[PDB]
């Protein structure tokens, strides 16, 4: 618990539960923070400030886009996390040249937090934006900057609580429509878990320049497993229409943004089985036998909110 954890994009969807399970861990935790007025939701920021500030977080000033502040603001802690959020992706190169400067950094997350993008078969247009992110690895192995790449793959909030349906919010009760036969393992886990388990693994000297994925047991499962676990709990069986994988290319290629992007994120994750591979004990750490003691919240528990 010594080291002095940073989070970038603190107030962002993912952000906000890493800070939380920095603080809960009892890392002296710090977020960066602009001390301006910007368009950002003004009850979101002002509520979560809140709450960290009350909570012993440490605010630092500063925008990525601010050299001088970054640096300041990097050479006073150790571990540095860039939060998947609003950041844009090609700032990281921004981030890693003042990482450079700073010269202190014992560990960064770059904004991963999705599948492994060194292994995927992904389809434009949301091939180019995994590639994007590859790209900052490389930059980020050939600067020796020390790192771990958090793979969480599907995010409960995002994928799981529509079904990875499209147009809905919440999961289907009559009909839901399936790519492919349906019988692809997804791995999904819990934007509250995710910042456990980055924490975990900040923590973890063994996650020196390795990708530490996550793939847990229970929620380890086919669309088809996902459909029957859903049916179980509202008592009912959804009527299913499956879709052939031309079917979905062509469905992509004629849909306007940002759907074609929507369809081909879950073609690799749903068709191609993105979350699906083992792993190299010279590169990789599977969270769930490194970390065996944290309790996940299973598919089956945050399912239980909508019926």
């Amino acid at each position: 618990t010594e080291n002095k954890i940073l989070i970038l994009g603190p107030t962002g969807a993912i952000g906000r539960h890493i800070v939380w399970a920095s603080i809960k861990a009892g890392n002296p935790t710090y977020a960066l923070v602009r001390k301006t007025i910007t368009a950002a939701n003004p009850e979101t920021k002002e509520e979560l400030i809140d709450n960290y500030q009350s909570l012993g977080v440490i605010l630092l000033e500063g925008d990525i886009n601010d050299h001088e502040t970054l640096v300041k603001a990097i050479k006073q802690v150790d571990i540095v996390i860039c939060a998947a959020g609003r950041l844009l992706i090609e700032d990281q190169v921004k981030i890693i040249k003042a990482i450079k400067e700073a010269g202190n950094v014992k560990k960064f997350f770059p904004s991963e937090f999705g599948l492994d993008v060194d292994r995927h078969d992904a389809v434009e247009p949301v091939r180019q934006v995994f590639e994007e992110k590859a790209s900052i690895r490389r930059v980020i192995e050939a600067e020796g900057v020390p790192y771990t790449y958090l793979c969480c793959h599907a995010f409960t909030g995002y994928f799981l609580r529509n079904l990875a349906q499209l147009d809905a919010t919440d999961p289907p009760r009559d009909k839901v429509v399936i790519l492919g036969d349906g019988n692809v393992k997804g791995a999904y886990v819990t934007e509250a878990d995710v910042g456990t388990f980055t924490i975990r693994a900040a923590n973890d000297p063994n996650t020196l320049n390795k990708a530490v994925h996550i793939r847990l047991p229970k929620n380890y499962l086919t669309q088809n497993e996902v459909i029957a676990l859903w049916e179980k709990k509202i008592g009912k069986t959804l009527e299913k229409t499956y879709v052939s994988e031309e079917q979905v290319l062509k469905d992509i290629q004629e849909s306007s943004f940002p759907h074609n992007y929507l369809l081909a994120l879950y073609h690799s994750q749903q068709i191609k089985g993105d979350a699906v591979y083992e792993i190299d004990p010279a590169k990789d750490i599977e969270a769930s036998e490194a970390y065996p003691d944290v309790t996940y919240t299973t598919a089956d528990e945050y399912l239980n909110q909508f019926v």
